[PDB]
């Protein structure tokens, strides 16, 4: 195997300023902040995720995976700060996760945006495949929005070399995880987008899922989906993992479709819709602010 020559950046507490809290849960808490490196004259908008020996192992495992990735459609680790707590420093994805974005903005989400997101997720996913990485937790909650036109896959820590309703049948029954099992999760993610954030198999308990899938039952055709789009979702949900599409085929399929979006997704009021663009008023003291994607070293 090839040596992982990735750089792990240790960042000083004094190098960054926590602005506020974005959310809390069963891990610690995610903060919004600014990273002002050395005497660089730059302000990088960051997301800071944050004592027991067991919990530090898990967060450092995610740091390992996250520092080993470099792709426009994957979230890379900027660095770690070795405080008493130990925290990951990541790029601020100002618009939050895709799941909540589609729920909050359904009325302005057109076919072009939906299909483009599908292309972007397949591209990120294909990159993880090139890097021999199996996500093991791909879902719309784990896809973040930098801008409405640019999304990235995040949330490693399950990534190697339980979310039942996003899992391939082999993963539920035999704990087998492959790039082809990530394809099943991809199908579910697409379904989450096409339904503007509906919960998969709503009301059905996780213990019933395995047996439901075994019978031949799958997530239903979302109203906006043409048989063309639903056919791709269904192919991701085949029993034979090798029968499922490959992420490189998903990029191709969705790209062809993103060239004529209205032929593949039927949305009342399509094209008349508009989401915030980096060419809009007050889209962004913020003098020397540089996005992490433009801060290289
Ligand atoms: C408890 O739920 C919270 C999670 C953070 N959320 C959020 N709102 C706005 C921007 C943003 N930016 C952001 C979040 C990130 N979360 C990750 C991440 C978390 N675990 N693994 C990766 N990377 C990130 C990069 N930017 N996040 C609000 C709800």
């Amino acid at each position: 195997e090839a040596p992982n020559q990735a750089l792990l950046r240790i960042l000083k507490e004094t190098e960054f300023k926590k602005i506020k809290v974005l959310g809390s849960g069963a891990f610690g808490t995610v903060y919004k902040g600014l990273w002002i490196p050395e005497g660089e004259k730059v302000k990088i908008p960051v997301a800071i995720k944050e004592t027991s020996p067991k919990a530090n192992k898990e967060i450092l495992d995610e740091a390992y995976v996250m520092a080993s990735v470099d792709n426009p459609h994957v979230c890379r680790l900027l660095g770690i700060c070795l405080t008493s707590t130990v925290q990951l420093i990541m790029q601020l994805m100002p618009f939050g996760c895709l799941l909540d974005y589609v729920r909050e903005h359904k009325d302005n989400i057109g076919s072009q945006y939906l299909l483009n997101w599908c292309v972007q997720i397949a591209k990120g996913m294909n990159y993880l495949e090139d890097r021999r990485l199996v996500h093991r937790d791909l879902a719309a909650r784990n896809v973040l929005v930098k801008t409405p036109q640019h999304v990235k896959i995040t949330d490693f820590g399950r990534a190697k070399l339980v979310p039942i309703k996003w899992m391939a049948l082999e993963s539920i029954l035999h704990r087998i995880y492959t790039h082809q099992s990530d394809v099943w999760s991809y199908g579910v993610t697409v379904w989450e987008l096409m339904t503007f954030g509906s919960k998969p198999y709503d009301g059905i308990p996780a213990s019933e899922i395995s047996s439901i899938l075994e019978k031949g039952e799958r997530l239903p055709q979302p109203p906006i989906c043409t048989i063309d789009v639903y056919m791709i979702m269904v192919k991701c949900w085949m029993i034979d993992a090798d029968s499922r599409p490959k992420f490189r085929e998903l990029i191709i399929e969705f790209s062809k479709m993103a060239r004529d979006p209205q032929r593949y997704l039927v949305i009342q009021g399509d094209e008349r819709m508009h989401l915030p663009s980096p060419t809009d008023s007050n889209f962004y003291d913020m003098d020397d602010v540089v996005d992490a994607d433009e801060y290289l070293i």
